[PDB]
């Protein structure tokens, strides 16, 4: 996989973010994770964690997997990085997202994220408390 440039347009919630990619605005949905909705428990905390990570990043990047690049709603499907740190992994490691939506052929980082989830769960963090 390859990281590509993007700039923040605006934070949305724990697992969606609006970015400018190849000069066009797009909503991205983070691969392999599920955060609570804003109206659910840990939803506000997941939203805040993603917002801080992407707003504080000097360099945002998009990494597509090998399969579908957009979903049925027209959202981009990617791994999102801020200053080299994966947002998708970071959410899971903090117990703010579950590993989820693992479709065959867009699952390169699955085992990395399941190892972060095991660690969050062992530490009883957030969703796992
Ligand atoms: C993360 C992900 C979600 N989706 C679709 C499945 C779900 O369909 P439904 O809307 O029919 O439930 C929806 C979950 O996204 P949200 O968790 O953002 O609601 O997005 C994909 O098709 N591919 C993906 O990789
Ligand atoms: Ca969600």
């Amino acid at each position: 996989l390859h990281k590509e440039p993007a700039t923040l347009i605006k934070a949305i919630d724990g697992d969606t973010v609006k970015l400018m990619y190849k000069g066009q605005p797009m909503t991205f949905r983070l691969l392999l994770v599920d955060t609570p909705e804003f109206n659910e428990k840990y939803g506000p905390e997941a939203s805040a964690f993603t917002k801080k990570m992407v707003e504080n990043g000097k360099k945002i990047e998009v990494e597509f997997d090998k399969g579908q690049r957009t979903d049925k709603y027209g959202r981009g499907l990617a791994y999102i990085y801020a200053d080299g740190k994966m947002v998708n992994e970071a959410l899971v490691r903090q117990g703010l997202a579950k590993v989820a939506y693992v479709y065959k052929g867009n699952n390169t980082h699955e085992q990395l994220l399941r190892k972060a989830e095991a660690q969050a769960k062992k530490e009883k963090l957030n969703i796992w408390s």
